């Protein structure tokens, strides 16, 4: 049957001191009755805060990108750094940050094998453009971009890793991926997982979608037989994510 | 007379809750006696326990970088965010953004002009490559970087920004540029901002330089007539930084 579900929430860069307070304190506040890994991916400067207020013992804290390495870089974070920190948990390779910041295939894949090897829980985020999928590239997208990941990956690291499938064209857009839709490219992912690295592994794989997931589709999404979870975007800033948490079953 | 100088420390991506700890209580403890502004510029992460522990007068606090505008910018932290966390100083432009992170001329401008329309004062960093310097490229690379932040600017919007000067072959590698480099390279920019903007902004202008800045070295460097203090990144992380505080007479 499915893994442990998870509900991860992407502020991406949003919310203030007041703002974000009022999230935690309703999500410190939610009753959670089924196994399900809550997860709370704040910017860098609201971690502090969050580690603080959020005490939820389903919840966990995620920072939204990193860098392998500490040393000359100016404004960006590294992975021993947020490991000293507290955190434990990490978003990589998130279609913005392979558009906008030049993370390629290769770079994300270097980002997600150092986490592991830094004892990080990963969510590595694929998926295609809208540009691609009309050019009926969807498959060769996809596909690349976890195969370059599991090139630097070994059999062991994959129960420290989550797939986040998040098509850019449902990305806060509000178009989002139809439960045929989503079904359809997540069993294609563990398809591949079971071929290039074992059916056991594919079996326990986790493979979120994201993509203007909202408490209204969520329930609907997740009764599909690949879907494990959401990488919430715009509705995990409102007390509608608790019905997201409460649509994995 | 010069203008009030500034001893500003780029942590860089470095330091852990502890060894930062530690470096603050230090700085806390230090007796600074002439008009200074001391700038601690960690990463996001650290921003929190910096913000409660650093005590010291003279002392504020800075960010490494920072987007204009709050959204959908997975991994990054805005200004909004940043204000509202009560940082009011910000590095931009610095060397190792514009060549790893895409952050061209027109980038940091953009930047420098946002962060000055939220308030914050800034300092802005230029500085041409060794070949750049070599092929006497110096002046059109670093007198084009400025003239890009100008062009966003207006007169007024000078007084909360600070100019960085820091040539990319002394950056953390040792070799810092003699006391008439930096001299003629100040006397360059200075010169450059009172033909285009004024000489009453030139006047009141502050010119930091950057690049393998320590205790040793930084006394004969601020005695340089265009030198208005420094922006340090190993020796910040030391206990040394205290010395180059002392270093602008």
């Amino acid at each position: 049957s499915k893994p442990q579900p998870i509900a991860a929430a992407n502020w991406k860069c949003n919310g203030s001191q007041q703002s974000l307070s009022e999230l935690i304190d309703l999500f410190n506040s939610t009753s959670i009755n089924h196994d399900v890994q809550c997860v709370v991916a704040s910017t860098f400067v609201h971690l502090a805060m969050t580690k603080e207020r959020l005490s939820h013992p389903k919840f966990v804290i995620a920072a939204q990108n990193a860098i392998a390495k500490s040393g000359a870089f100016t404004g960006e974070v590294s992975l021993p750094i947020l490991k000293d920190f507290g955190v434990n948990w990490i978003v990589l390779g998130h279609s913005e940050r392979r558009a906008y910041y030049g993370e390629t295939n290769e770079i994300v894949a270097d980002k997600v094998a150092a986490a592991v090897a830094s004892g990080f829980m990963v969510i590595a985020c694929i998926g295609e453009t809208l540009q691609e999928r009309e050019s009926g590239r969807t498959a060769v997208v996809v596909l690349t971009q976890i195969a370059a990941i599991a090139k630097k990956l070994k059999k062991a690291d994959w129960a420290k890793v989550v797939i986040a499938y998040e098509p850019v064209w449902a990305a806060g857009t509000g178009k989002v991926a139809t439960p045929q839709q989503a079904q359809e490219a997540h069993a294609l992912i563990r398809s591949w997982v079971s071929s290039k690295i074992g059916a056991d592994v594919a079996g326990e794989l986790r493979i979120l979608y994201g993509g203007s997931v909202n408490g209204k589709n969520a329930r609907t999404l997740y009764q599909q037989r690949d879907v494990n979870g959401f990488l919430v975007g715009g509705a995990s800033l409102k007390p509608e994510f608790v019905d997201i948490i409460k649509a994995t079953q």
